[PDB]
DNA sequence: GTTGTACATTCCGTTACTCCCT
DNA sequence: CAGGGAGTAACGGAATGTACAAC
């Protein structure tokens, strides 16, 4: 009922669960946490402060790379490759976006 | 004619406090049947340790304490779940712990 | 059999580089 | 021939998991 798919991606709110084509992808907390916010706002650029908002929640101080580090543990467990992103894109100067297609 | 709670082959009956798994009964403790008859009885929705302890022992979240955990750790055991690759109860970090009806 | 301490293990924020891009 | 914004390896402090001690 809750539960929110792309492709052959789907993501469980309800057991916090995710599987990637009926395989199932071990994801902890924040791996969580951060792709449950990523794929609310499908393909709308999500900037840092707005991150750190949402799942801390603390201030940008214009020099944290906490985000950074967040989405590059999330994209080896999501297998993506950060040299060409197929799930999670970089926008330089303004943050991440998720992709639906 | 006995009222229980079911999910699955899991099945929790606060008539006896009996639980089974598919299957067989299971043996809790009572403090522990009580825990788990919490954590089911707000399937999908995140119990914080101070909800938990209010109930476990009837107390307010100080610590640092950690009852709850080894607590879980029982239930997991006991329900054949793997705390590294949980399927009925996810920890959340920071928040509690949580029963998946699924 | 019950319980939680006393270690055992994992998480993720910081740091510290690195290769980009401008 | 800067300057910085982004990737991630690694460190280590704190949050969580539990074998077994104390009951």
């Amino acid at each position: 009922h809750k539960t929110i798919s792309f492709g052959s991606l789907t993501i469980d709110p309800v057991n916090r669960q995710v599987m990637l084509g009926g395989e199932n992808v071990a994801l902890s907390t924040a791996d969580f946490d951060m792709l449950w916010e990523l794929a609310t706002h499908a393909g709308q650029i999500m900037d840092r402060d707005a991150l750190l908002k949402n799942l801390r929640g603390v201030t940008y101080d214009g020099m944290d790379r906490s985000v950074d580090v967040a989405i590059s543990r999330l994209r080896k467990k999501l297998l993506d490759n950060a040299t060409e992103p197929y799930r999670i894109k970089t926008v330089r100067n303004k943050g991440y976006l998720f992709a639906p297609h």
